[PDB]
């Protein structure tokens, strides 16, 4: 009743944040309320999102949720990285971990700061999209 399944992902996102779980790599945290995404705005959605990403979100139940998650995800690689979010790809699965993928400036940016590996978890509910990127040296 109390702890929903949108709880559990990003306390177990959090958990993997922490000094004994992952440490030595850039660690960036964004959370995006849905209610800012404005799927019916074409020019932020064509602009920020490879046509991919707005394949996949357009095909989910929720719609507004899915592009809240992929952006709150795209900002979080960005801060990681710490150095348009349409250079950073998210590629999301059904019921498997997204990957993050780097091909304009994100990808030159990765080899100035020497970062090889990038992942990312995201949670996304009716209110927030929560996304946590991890980036090994």
């Amino acid at each position: 009743s109390y702890i929903n399944a949108n709880t559990i992902e990003t306390a177990k996102m959090i958990e993997n944040m922490t000094k004994e779980k992952v440490s030595n790599g850039g660690v960036g945290v964004d959370v995006e309320l849905i209610t800012s995404i404005n799927v019916e705005n074409d020019t932020f959605i064509e602009r920020n999102f490879t046509p991919q990403e707005i394949e996949y979100c357009s095909a989910q139940p929720s719609v507004q949720s899915s592009f809240a998650g992929t952006w709150s995800a795209k900002e979080a690689v960005f801060k990681s990285l710490g150095v348009a979010l349409k250079d950073i790809e998210i590629v999301r699965v059904n019921k498997n971990a997204p990957a993050v993928e780097l091909h304009g400036n994100a990808k030159k940016a990765a080899e100035e700061a020497g970062v090889t590996d990038v992942k990312v978890s995201i949670s996304h509910d009716d209110l927030q999209a929560v996304a946590v990127a991890v980036s090994t040296k």
